[PDB]
């Protein structure tokens, strides 16, 4: 359609803020991610649409991490793990999580 | 010297726990990191001895990420980051960080 950049896919150091309902302070913290355009890449030819089955960027090499939401009732579950990608590409609609100074949460 | 295993160098998920003095509560969180045996492998004629630079494991492949101890007062940074290793090996000495349920930390 428009401009492809729009970036374009990549690992991107940016910010997120875990907290869940009714755990006291919510935390913040700083892990890369991949996020980027892909392109529903239209051929010369068109007709063959759909073109790309909602290929969103998604994580070629991920790790976790995860933390600890500090006052957590003592009924509850703390452990809060996010990506730590390494390097990603675009194939299909895949869910992992979001499927298709610093910060505050509370 | 003695037997080897001593699990031997690999990414392992353990826990830390992250603070800073005069910063109000600690966090603690999880990471894989890179921690093993690594033998001074002496050979068949010695007297060639010193035999490995303190070849202690370390990280191959690193991704970085890091949380924000909050309440930290306002002249002071909350940032704090650690590896998130991805793979590993064992070079010379090499300095990095300490250089040659859950928990708490206060
Ligand atoms: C280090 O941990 C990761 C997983 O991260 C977990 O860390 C813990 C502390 C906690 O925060 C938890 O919430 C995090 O998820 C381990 O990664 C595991 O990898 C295997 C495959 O390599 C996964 O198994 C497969 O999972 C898919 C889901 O996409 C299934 O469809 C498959 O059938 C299969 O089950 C597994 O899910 C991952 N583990 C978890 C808990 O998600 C990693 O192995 C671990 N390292 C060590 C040494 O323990
Ligand atoms: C994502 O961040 C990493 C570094 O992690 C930082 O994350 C921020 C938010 C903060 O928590 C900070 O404390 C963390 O360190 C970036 O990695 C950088 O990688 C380059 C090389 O690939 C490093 O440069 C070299 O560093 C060595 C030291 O071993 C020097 O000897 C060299 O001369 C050279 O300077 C650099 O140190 C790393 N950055 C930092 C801050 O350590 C990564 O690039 C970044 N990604 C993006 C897109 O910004």
């Amino acid at each position: 359609s428009r401009g492809p950049l729009r970036p374009l896919c990549q690992p991107i150091n940016a910010t997120l803020a875990a907290e869940k309902e009714a755990c006291p302070v919510c935390i913040t913290f700083t892990t890369s991610i991949c996020a980027g355009y892909c392109p529903s890449m239209k051929r010369v030819l068109p007709v063959i649409l759909p073109p790309m089955p909602q290929r969103v960027c998604t994580y070629h090499e991920l790790r976790f991490a995860s933390v600890r939401l500090p006052g957590c009732p003592p009924g509850v579950d703390p452990m809060v793990s996010f990506p730590v990608a390494l390097s990603c590409h675009c194939g299909p609609c895949r869910l992992s999580s979001t499927d298709c100074q610093p910060l505050a949460c509370d």
